[PDB]
């Protein structure tokens, strides 16, 4: 019951790898210590290769067939639909993997006839084969990280025209079936701000709450073809049409399940027998399967009351305490039956009487007040990855703008108000990029926004409060103090002086870019402008977001 075996080949990188961070001008306005900044390569892909092999034991109790019972039969109410190649084929990010069958993402975004003719094909051969192990292609990820180094992390994927057939028997699958059998527990239905008013309601509900968090090692590689199986019966409780079932099934017995594994340069690497971190069901069956094992590993554990928020891996568990001493026997036997049920803890649990110290998502809820001076709770990070990550998009184009994405989820932090906002509006203003959309992930998808809309997006997902916080947690300033110093980043009064100019600059402009200027640049000055709810927040066409998780998934909207 190997994870993976491995021929000997290597991973091959597909180009020249840069490790080391690139500089330009303006480089040294936000980062000084450049050694400790650094990215990934396919050089330390055989760390990663040891760390990501190992045997799987796995003993399935009446708790486990239990909560499936119950699973199965919210799923049952689920009516999925088919999708068109033209639907699917619009999903596709615009810098998505060129297929082997000499076509690119662009293509199959454009329609064309050497695209369409081949996804056809695909189709055809997934309902007339279910027996025959899909090709994948094994990579290492290149990700920026601060040291204190990672080995490279793995990515699974089959080819392009594969992709856009998932989608077209699985899209609304992974989109409807998670918020179903789950209901309230599915963390990707909920906005940041939305995640807060849900955790603090839920912490306030409890009459002595206690709560922690769960983090798998190796999650992927922890998945068993049993688990898998279990999916693909938990797919099949939908209302289907019989195209979709057959395609979901030969799915399942040809890429799901496992299948070999090839490198950049053609080689056979290995076989995979665990999840493919590359593909349309990595977030839904990854959040299904730590829910059913979380599930039923409370009810063995035998906590009383409580309330779940899974996230792919990421699981946190908000309860009843019925003392220090049975509280930390509870969280022992959770673990015992996680580690029985074929997914042990990266660190073990330990039990928390504070909502601020619960650490899930690499985040955690903090304090901070109003413009009114009232408490209002909103969700933090480390922002040594954020910042070493926007230190290399200050030098490079990527095709993911990190920054970005971090600016709408972390609005209301101190770090991404005071650091990411005053840098990269400064330097869009510089480059006269205002009005240039860009891409970015939120909840694994990929999304096109124009910087100019960031004002009414931050009031849809944060409120007016975003625009408002101040006296920020002596925990919360020491954090971001001590971060910025380890990477040579300008101290926050530096920061202050940039962001008057900023204002200023974008004050000028008049019509989106002074309301930019206005709002989100606030904090500032000492003469201070009235923020009211901005009319076109109301307006924004947020459909799409908040509504499942597709890390891995190769969606775009
Ligand atoms: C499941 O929860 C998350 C997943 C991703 C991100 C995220 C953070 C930054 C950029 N993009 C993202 O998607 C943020 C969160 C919370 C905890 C802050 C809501
Ligand atoms: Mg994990």
């Amino acid at each position: 019951h190997m994870s993976y075996t491995w021929t000997g080949a290597l991973i091959t990188p597909c180009a020249a790898e840069e490790s080391k961070l690139p500089i330009n001008a303006l480089s040294n306005s936000l980062l000084r210590h450049h050694n400790m900044v650094y990215a990934t390569t396919s050089r330390s892909a055989g760390l990663r290769q040891k760390k990501v092999t190992f045997d799987r034991l796995q003993v399935l109790d009446d708790h486990y067939r239990d909560v499936l019972k119950e699973m199965k039969a919210k799923a049952s109410t689920v009516k999925a639909k088919l999708l068109s190649v033209e639907e699917a084929c619009k999903l596709t990010p615009p810098h998505s993997a060129k297929s082997k069958f000499g076509y690119g993402a662009k293509d199959v975004r454009n329609l064309s006839s050497k695209a369409v003719n081949h996804i056809h094909s695909v189709w055809k051969d997934l309902l007339e084969d279910t027996v025959t192990p899909i090709d994948t292609t094994i990579m290492a990820k290149n990700e920026v990280f601060c040291v204190q180094r990672k080995p490279a992390r793995l990515i699974v994927f089959p080819d392009l025209g594969v992709r856009v057939c998932e989608k077209m028997a699985l899209y609304d699958v992974v989109s409807t079936l998670p918020q179903v059998v789950m209901g309230s527990s599915y963390g990707f239905q909920y906005s940041p701000g939305q995640r807060v008013e849900f955790l603090v309601n839920t912490w306030k509900s409890k009459k002595n709450p206690m709560g922690f968090s769960y983090d798998t090692r190796c999650f992927d590689s922890t998945v068993t073809e049993n688990d898998i199986r279990v999916e693909e019966s938990i797919y099949q409780c939908c209302d289907l049409a019989p195209e979709a079932r057959q395609a979901i099934k030969s799915l399942t017995e040809r890429l799901y399940i496992g299948g070999p594994l090839t490198n950049s340069k053609g080689q056979n690497c290995g076989y995979r027998r665990c999840r493919a971190s590359g593909v349309l069901t990595t977030s839904c069956g990854n959040t299904l399967t730590c829910y059913l094992k979380a599930s039923a590993a409370c009810r063995a554990a035998k906590l009383q009351d409580c309330t779940m928020l899974v996230n792919g891996d990421d699981l946190v568990v908000i309860c009843e305490s019925a003392g220090t001493q049975e509280d930390a026997a509870s969280l022992r036997v959770f673990t015992e039956a996680m580690t029985r049920y074929s997914a042990p803890p990266g660190d073990p649990p330990q039990p928390e009487y504070d909502l601020e110290l619960i650490t899930s998502c690499s985040s955690n809820v903090s304090v901070a007040h109003d413009a009114s001076g009232k408490r209002v709770y909103y969700l933090t990070r480390d922002p040594t990855t954020p910042l070493a990550r926007a230190a290399w998009e200050t030098a490079r184009h990527t095709p993911v703008n990190s920054w970005l994405g971090n600016i709408i989820m972390y609005a209301p932090t101190l770090w991404a108000r005071m650091i990411l906002m005053t840098h990269f509006f400064s330097i869009l203003l510089a480059q006269e990029q205002l009005e240039k959309a860009l891409d970015c992930q939120i909840y694994g998808a990929c999304y096109s926004i124009e910087p100019l809309d960031l004002p009414q997006i931050i009031e849809r997902l944060h409120g007016l409060s975003a625009f408002s916080l101040h006296s920020y947690s002596p925990g919360e300033i020491n954090r971001v103090a001590s971060c910025l110093r380890k990477l040579g980043v300008p101290p926050l009064r530096v920061w202050r002086h940039r962001a008057r100019s900023v204002r200023a600059r974008l004050l000028s402009q008049g019509g989106r870019a002074a309301t930019c200027g206005k709002y989100l640049f606030n904090w500032a000055v000492k003469t201070k402008l009235k923020l009211t709810p901005i009319p076109a927040a109301s307006r924004l066409d947020l459909s799409g977001w908040f509504v499942a998780g597709y890390s891995g998934g190769d969606i775009y909207h």
